[PDB]
């Protein structure tokens, strides 16, 4: 298997370089329809690159082609690098899918004196999240002078100080040049190393997407996803929760449903078992008239009889966010109100949600949609502050 191993998050400002670095590391440079692969619920987006180790000068790359010497690479692990369009959607990301991400790059301009609003909100993230595989990468070095560079850092060692990043690596780089890139991927082996994880637990797998590739104007249906427990094998008998709506007695129900699984694609290729790491596709036996058009996006998927239960409705113990992003007010966030309509993502399921009862730091929320959740899993909580939805905090769903 030379599928991803690991998702790493791409975690800074949609513009501290952090698209240059992201593409350097993934090498794609062509003008990417990978856009249409994104999520729709979470808007996550993964970029699969391949760590590679030059015999030669012993230096680091994702190239089959050592950028120093030009000698042949040795193939060392494929990771995957996920992001999101904006702030507002990355925040959402961590927050609803944790288990998604294996380690972070929180990426800080030391073009800019103190850490900025987006910055604290990322490391703000983390902290919740208890995601410590983190590497700070100080781009745009090219853009500021020796003294600054150093006076950057130093501010950065005080930012981190107290928090999941303190052991963090503060490697300085440029993006655009291309320096230190070969610490920064050694860094990625040292500091993101895969983690143990024990390929015998029941199998769980995020649903991102679902399609009919029936290519017409026959296969299966077919499922995209992340693998975040056990490993999917060509074969296998799977169950998919909450399943396909149909009405009773003027009520809207889900039945669970269960298929084989024909094919699995993974790091590009089709292969026999799929894990952890990166994008999965699953090919089934599936009607595609349940697939087409993402009508599974946002299930959970897993061998039958060992999967979450689904729920109607939530008991969350809510943690509101002392955010520093947004205007004057919307920072001020006022308590939850019974009758308020949330919007609430966990996992890749995205619902609204009618707040009917209230506890102490907690909300008991009627569901539009059914989710498939563990107790104890993390759901974002977005309020519709005006005409958008902001997100207001966590809330952690309660037995
Ligand atoms: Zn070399």
């Amino acid at each position: 298997s030379r599928q991803a191993e690991v998702n790493i998050g791409m975690v800074g400002h949609v513009d501290h370089g952090k698209t240059t670095l992201t593409k350097a590391l993934t090498g794609v440079w062509t003008d990417h329809s990978e856009e249409l692969r994104r999520g729709i619920t979470i808007k996550i987006g993964f970029a699969d690159a391949e760590i590679r180790r030059c015999p030669n000068c012993g230096r680091y790359s994702t190239s089959p082609v050592c950028p120093y010497c030009g000698h042949e690479t040795e193939f060392v692990r494929r990771v995957s690098f996920i992001d999101a369009p904006g702030h507002e959607a990355l925040m959402t990301t961590m927050l609803a899918g944790a288990s998604l991400m294996d380690g972070a790059i929180l990426v800080i301009a030391a073009n800019e004196p103190c850490p900025r609003p987006q910055t604290r909100e990322h490391l703000m993230a983390l902290q919740i999240i208890g995601q410590k595989n983190i590497i700070i990468a100080q781009n745009k070095i090219e853009l500021v002078d020796k003294e600054k560079a150093l006076e950057n850092y130093r501010q950065i060692k005080e930012f981190i100080e107290g928090t999941v990043a303190e052991n963090a690596p503060i490697i300085p780089i440029s993006a655009l040049h291309g320096a230190n890139i070969d610490v920064l991927v050694k860094a990625i082996e040292d500091f993101i190393p895969t983690p143990k994880r024990d390929p015998n637990k029941p199998p769980k797998m995020l649903v991102l997407r679902s399609f009919d590739v029936n290519k017409p104007g026959l296969v299966g249906g077919v499922l995209g996803g992340s693998i975040v427990q056990g490993k999917l094998k060509v074969g296998d008998e799977i169950e998919i929760r909450p399943g396909v709506p149909y009405e009773e007695h003027g009520r809207i129900k889900y039945e669970p449903i269960t298929t084989e699984i024909v094919s699995l694609q993974a790091g590009g290729q089709f292969v026999e078992e799929a894990y952890p790491g990166g994008l999965v596709g699953v090919g089934t036996k599936l009607d595609p008239y349940l697939t087409k058009g993402d009508l599974m996006a946002g299930n959970v998927v897993g061998k039958p009889g060992k999967l979450p239960p689904v729920w109607d409705s939530l008991r969350l113990e809510v943690h509101l966010l002392e955010r520093v992003v947004g205007t004057e007010q919307e920072l001020k966030v006022e308590p939850i109100k019974r009758k308020e309509v949330l919007l609430l993502n966990v996992g890749t399921a995205r619902t609204m949600g009618l707040v009917t009862g209230l506890g102490k730091d907690e909300i008991e929320v009627k569901l539009q949609i059914p989710v498939c959740a563990e107790p104890g899993d993390r759901v974002a909580i977005s309020r519709q502050i005006g005409s958008r939805w902001r997100l207001i905090g966590y809330g952690i769903i309660k037995e």
